[PDB]
């Protein structure tokens, strides 16, 4: 695809989806064994093994919705890609979600446009696919992870004069900032296919909670392996 | 309060929220014991009662966003109510969900401007309980109901001059209209109190199926049982 | 029609449409002769009645811009009706605008989305039928009523976080806030049929005035004379 | 003013609002007395006269929303006008609406955007003063011309690459399209003055018809008298 | 055409656009020769004479988007003008911008809704031809006038009831107000003809600081005088 | 910074954004000496080095406005960049524009939120720097360059299910779709810092046309070449 220098067939129907390149090649490396690297366009890595058997493809999406939306059009379109895990990280917005919580998001709100383009006067609530979701909430559940289910703001500003907007959605129950998960969820509906987004809270945006990849990267391998055993279910 | 006569005390911390007062008569009378009537203001008659030894209300709506918002803002700021539950009906988008299935939904789309006049500029994506989701769900699907989990559609509007758009969002996944979600779901999540619409498929929109009450009164009365199962738990 | 179980001929071509159909109950039980309720579907009660010699119906219409939507379109569409007035409440902005006051809508504004959704990059004002708004406005004179003709603003939300654009709309003249006129007069607008909303004051927003049914029944029955003496011309 | 050379008291409570400053012009030569040119910047004449024994002004507008701001803003904040009666043009949407025809703009819908920041997130319905709409309308039945109160298209564009909206205004009851109104009933509004748009129909916008000035001048006449007649009163 | 009375012909193919008209009727006396009025309806002055030996027009718009839309969709559709340049004066927001600085707009900024009706959920940005701006640019560079190259925002209100976002816009480097350049960028840019803007600044809006006409004429002329050398190459 | 690891200083006050970080390595090896790479978080590759003697930095963006917006905030705000010139790719719009012309945006429209919610009500034209996009028209010029000066869109969805818009962006003069400029020149007019879109022209969205790196590698080398030319100005 214009992005993705996949040969057909090269990419599994079975996708985690971090947004940094570099955790596709870690995810890779530490869980997948028969790996081959079908991607580097553009650095955004991407890379196709086997877990505990199964097939399944790890593809970097870069950040925000634009970016996701192009990797997550390709890989649905000219890749027959039917189960998208994204496999993030996110801001917390509240006191009462933690730092290292796993956030598996239900459905996010937005500052993006994409949606009010596609559906002008309406509010598109975009929904994970409630297969996967139950399953990754299951796996959480049983690997012992301190598993959030809820809303997410998925922005496209990190950067924000205010965040004040934020502080509100914390207040109607927003758990997390992030930057992808509207668009996958709302163009996995279009297609049909299955979506979710599982998330490892990475700071606290008011708190000013920071952490490193190795500072939380047994509870990312931990979440790896739900979004991994959701998907191979 | 402005629109429930009920004294302090008198409505239940767990409430069923039909859009018709009828089938709050109906819930109360079938399903409840000890029922008093504590409101019959505007003929939004609300009930309180025990089911299986535990006290739960039953309080009609009304029929869209903005009646909803009244009771709802009422019971949960008046009356310290902390579970509502949503039971009603709903309009099928696709051909993939029929009549009879029950809809819990996961997340709503709106036509209604009510949450882009709180969140300016964003899509608020009005989110379940996940707890009181899954609680209904498990209970759903051990009562043997064919139950979806999923997006529905709370529109202003139950007589549009074009379904295109509707079309669209089923196109998407939008499983099915309504007229109260989006707006018990965004109210719960403001107050921090936890919110569920389980819904019954009482007409199909665009292949013109219909039933009456007593033509869905099987499946309805299961519906209003897992309802006041995830309440009572 | 779906929510009214009147048969063909059953409803008057000018009917009164508070928002409390126990109000309608009242309005038959009080102003019409040869009385027949028609519908009691949701507990929305229609009646239709003699008013000096002439047929007219009364059906309440629920609260909010989405419910008298589905009333007024079924009234229109299905059974033919001609004159709707809307005999309503609603809550002053302004100290100039008093409880007991008759309000009679040019205009409204709203909060609602309906015609932005119908009206893309519009501003739809929705307008009061002259003539009903002259009759009424003549006979509320002659009957001797503070009658004030302006604007009001239809209301999604009863219960909002600020009432700061409430309070910016009393700067700009509008009266009082209510909860139907906007999609009445869109509505009949739409179908070339002629709508009018005769409110009475009921409360003051800002200055906590409050009143109950009998507390302005006088005024109240007054203000449905002028509705039904507009109407059976 | 800015835009306005008159000295403090030159300009009468009550002023004529002709979109055209050359009809301003023809309004102070053929209907004032005592007449005295209070401006002439950016040929935006001005006049102050007497009609039959009352001083009035007449002021020209210029084109547009953004034009007769300006316009009225000044009058109103820097010369004290209280009651300002639009003199205008309009085109007929409807086939029912007749050139010649008298529209007195009880409201009006717009394409502008003038509302939507003041008042973000509401439609804003602009409301003519009663009190002027019944002196002009029953001025206008009195002088026996064809009047016409409803609903006006203020518009932006007064050439549009699509006419469908203004079509479908049309079908919801607007009766003409003027470039106008919108601001001056808003704005004075928001000043506590009075404000009346009376339009003379000058062309109809989808059957081609036009007129020129003489064309309309006996008509023209008469609804200045009326607009003139309602101001003196 | 319907608000220029030239005939076909009379007007050059490349004109001036001052909002004011007496604006226009200067230009063509001070700098024009074998001048003739080809319009004065609605006091719209319109000259067309020769500069340097070469045929220009000067044409007034009025002032707001509404007005110079009129008289530029009219200019390109029924007189075939090819080259405009509004010559207008502005609004300095920013203290960086000076009194009697000439400012050439590359883009405009605007609270307008004239562009989201056309770009339904764009932001559509309006965009001198460069050819002209550069061919103006080097002209004020040589002419020795203080010439910014920039954003500025087109009005639709001159009296804002706060200037808090004006002042945002100009922490964002909009260099001044003004209320045409929107319109007539984007009519030019539809119909394939070449406009610019150059503008002098008048006033600062939050200085306070103003100029009458005399004050700025030198440099007035000598943009006047830029525009012209513009337009005749 | 958060998404960059360079220590301050490390990063040249003048830098060069292509969107893909390859670019980025492209061109620091291609073009400058005594290169070092500061950044590898996200793989977003980040380089300075030498040209012609003169410091420079270029650092990828990855796509769309919210990936580009992380990087030129963090440049900006934590690294002091000052001159910043996005080197990219766009996709034709019209026939006009030829696949490896060098467009060189003055401006951007955008489907992207970002604006709006910071502008409310308002369309922010985000702008070029004016001496920068000079410098690079000239140094096009004298390269025997194609350069187009004009507006792009900067879009948030690659993958539009219908282009009906962008053809219509097209018919206004917009040159080539992209998903970076805006968002570029709209934060550094934040910041009161220069930017400067300059891009190769590699698809044709209509025709199809598309290339490869190589295939427009010497137009690209060129390009570079001038906004390496401007940016050492
Ligand atoms: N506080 C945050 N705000 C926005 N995005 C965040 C945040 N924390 C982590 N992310 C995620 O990491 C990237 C931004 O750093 C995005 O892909 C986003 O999903
Ligand atoms: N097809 C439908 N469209 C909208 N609302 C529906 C539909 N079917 C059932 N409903 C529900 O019933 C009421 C409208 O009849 C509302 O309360 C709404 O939630
Ligand atoms: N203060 C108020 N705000 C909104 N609606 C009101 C108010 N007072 C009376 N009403 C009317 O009564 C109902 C809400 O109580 C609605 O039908 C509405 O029209
Ligand atoms: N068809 C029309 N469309 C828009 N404005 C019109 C029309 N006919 C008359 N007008 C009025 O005349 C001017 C435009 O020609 C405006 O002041 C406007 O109010
Ligand atoms: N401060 C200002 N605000 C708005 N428009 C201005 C300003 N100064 C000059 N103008 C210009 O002059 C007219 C408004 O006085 C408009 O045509 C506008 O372009
Ligand atoms: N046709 C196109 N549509 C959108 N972006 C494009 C196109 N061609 C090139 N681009 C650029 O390349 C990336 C998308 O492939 C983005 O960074 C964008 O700026």
């Amino acid at each position: 695809s214009v992005h993705i220098e996949a040969k057909q067939g090269e990419i599994a129907e079975s996708i985690l989806l971090p947004g940094d390149p570099l955790r596709a090649k870690y995810i890779a490396e530490t869980f997948l064994e028969d790996v081959t690297c079908y991607n580097n366009v553009r650095g955004m890595l991407g890379f196709t093994g086997t877990y505990k058997g199964k097939r399944v493809s790890v593809q970097g999406t870069g950040m925000g919705v634009p970016s996701i939306s192009i990797y997550v059009n390709e890989l649905i379109q000219s890749y027959g890609v039917k189960n998208l895990i994204r496999v993030g990280t996110c801001g917390a917005i509240q006191k009462d979600v933690k730092v290292r919580d796993v956030i598996i998001a239900m459905t996010a709100c937005t500052d993006s446009n994409m949606n009010r383009l596609t559906f002008p006067g309406f509010d598109f609530a975009p929904a994970a696919n409630f297969d996967l979701l139950k399953k990754a909430y299951d796996a959480g559940t049983e690997k012992g992870l301190h598993v959030r289910v809820g809303n997410v703001l998925t922005a496209d500003v990190f950067y924000r004069e205010s965040m004040d907007m934020v502080k509100k959605l914390g207040d109607y129950g927003v758990l997390a900032v992030e930057m992808e998960t509207t668009a996958l969820y709302t163009l996995a509906a279009k297609y049909g296919v299955n979506a979710l987004s599982v998330l490892t809270v990475s700071d606290h945006i008011f708190t000013g909670e920071e952490t490193t990849s190795e500072e939380r990267q047994t509870t990312f391998n931990e979440m790896i392996e739900i979004a991994l055993d959701a998907a191979i279910q």
